[PDB]
């Protein structure tokens, strides 16, 4: 409504050893987009291929990219945001998740690769990383 509602009082959690415990952290924190930012800022790229080497999830999929259009675009560098949707390209199971997106979820994507090239970022990587999540 026009006012905020009563929110639960809640910690960032620590980063989770394997995506079982990320995808927890996610689906308990995604009505909480403000704290998944920083939930986000604490994992590095190294740890997205090791968490994820037996499975992702659709829901974290579409919330990686949720969190990194309306905050690492404002609060990151272009730089990252691309780095971060290179890692996940490289999962078995990737383009069974954008096979499970919706328009709503690719028009969030591609605003990632549109926002990162605007930037002055540009290789054959960026182009490529847009159609393997939306073109």
């Amino acid at each position: 409504g026009p006012h905020m509602a009563q929110f639960a009082t809640t910690v960032l959690p620590p980063i989770p050893a394997n995506s079982f415990q990320l995808e927890s952290d996610f689906r308990q924190l995604k009505s909480s987009p403000d704290m998944l930012y920083q939930y986000l800022k604490q994992i590095e790229p190294s740890l997205y291929p090791k968490l994820f080497q037996k499975n992702l999830d659709p829901d974290v999929f579409n919330q990686i990219v949720k969190i990194l259009h309306d905050f690492y675009i404002e609060k990151e560098k272009p730089l990252l945001i691309f780095e971060i949707l290179q890692r996940l390209s490289e999962l078995k199971r990737f383009d069974m998740a954008v096979m499970f997106m919706s328009e709503t979820e690719k028009k969030i994507a591609r605003a990632l690769f549109n926002h990162i090239d605007k930037s002055g970022l540009k290789d054959s990587s960026v182009e490529e990383l847009k159609k393997r999540y939306g073109g």
